């Protein structure tokens, strides 16, 4: 994958290119107001070491941080999200894989049309990477999910269990 991050909007100003995870962009990039993703899928983070607010970017041209729903021009680390050639996830009503479970292999724009709960308390990412969204239609706080176990909502970086939609991490090209 390849991404170029720019200090000013419209692909202007000082910039920095990444082709792998970068845990601390601060020396190389003082702010981020636009990005061009040439390939791969990326998660931008407000704080170093993959912490703070998260934002999913795929291939394309993002002329303003608002296009990735960025709440500010602070981008201080980024992950190259591993490609996968399938997706499967189990979402659970309660912590520790308890209660009702609903399984997905495709995107879901409104979890509540499939599952009566406003919250998911644990999940198992069996195949591929996903972005979990606080709100329906891929809005609100974003949480990158990579293959592995998540016994509690705090394991995906959330401060509560609210979930509204779920998206596979896929490069269309």
């Amino acid at each position: 994958g390849k991404i170029t991050l720019y200090e000013d909007r419209g692909f202007q100003g000082r910039h920095y290119e990444c082709s792998s995870d970068h845990p601390n962009l601060q020396p190389y990039l003082s702010r981020c107001n636009s990005a061009r993703v040439d390939s791969g899928c990326w998660m931008l983070y407000e704080q170093p070491n993959y912490s703070g607010l998260q934002y999913f970017l795929h291939r394309g041209d993002y002329a303003d941080h608002q296009q990735w729903m960025g709440l500010s021009d602070s981008v201080r680390s980024c992950r190259l999200i591993p490609h996968s050639g399938s997706h499967r996830i189990r979402l659970y009503e309660r912590e520790d894989y308890r209660g009702q479970m609903i399984e997905f292999t495709e995107d879901c724009s409104c979890l509540q049309d499939r599952f009566r709960f406003n919250e998911i308390h644990s999940l198992n990412v069996l195949e591929g990477s996903w972005v979990l969204y606080e709100l329906s239609n891929y809005r609100g706080r974003q949480y990158l999910l990579m293959p592995g176990d998540y016994r509690r909502y705090q394991d995906w970086g959330a401060t509560n269990a609210r979930v509204g939609s779920l998206r596979r991490v896929i490069d269309f090209s």
